[PDB]
């Protein structure tokens, strides 16, 4: 579907947490640690901006492992928690999506998105 614009915005200002917005993965990548699952960390893009501070839940990792949910895909989030680090740093964490259209279905970012500050 059309890219959720403002979504990032509205996560991140409003404490949004009702919304269910369509978002492209720009980058997916582990975070690698001994006995563990890794952690996938993800470069995400509303259309009009990209944040880099999203996170996925464990249960989601099959789709990652699958080729579901891979770098340039749109997916749909249905569940996010917004956490803020003992840094300061703010992270959204993925905790239920479904993949709309798959990566190959469109080929590397979709429009111009602008890296968000805050």
């Amino acid at each position: 579907g059309q890219l959720s614009e403002g979504a990032i915005a509205a996560i991140m200002q409003k404490g949004d947490t009702n919304i269910k917005p369509i978002l492209q993965v720009i980058n997916i990548r582990p975070i690698t640690t001994g006995n563990s699952p890794p952690r996938y960390r993800l470069l995400m893009s509303d259309g009009l901006n990209t944040l880099s501070s999203f996170m996925l839940a464990t249960q989601l990792n099959p789709l990652v492992e699958e080729e579901q949910l891979s770098s340039n895909c749109v997916c749909q989030i249905h569940r996010f928690i917004v956490n803020t680090l003992k840094d300061g740093r703010r992270v959204v964490i993925l905790m239920e999506l479904e993949v709309l259209k798959s990566a190959e279905a469109v080929g590397v970012k979709i429009g111009n998105p602008v890296p968000y500050n805050e």
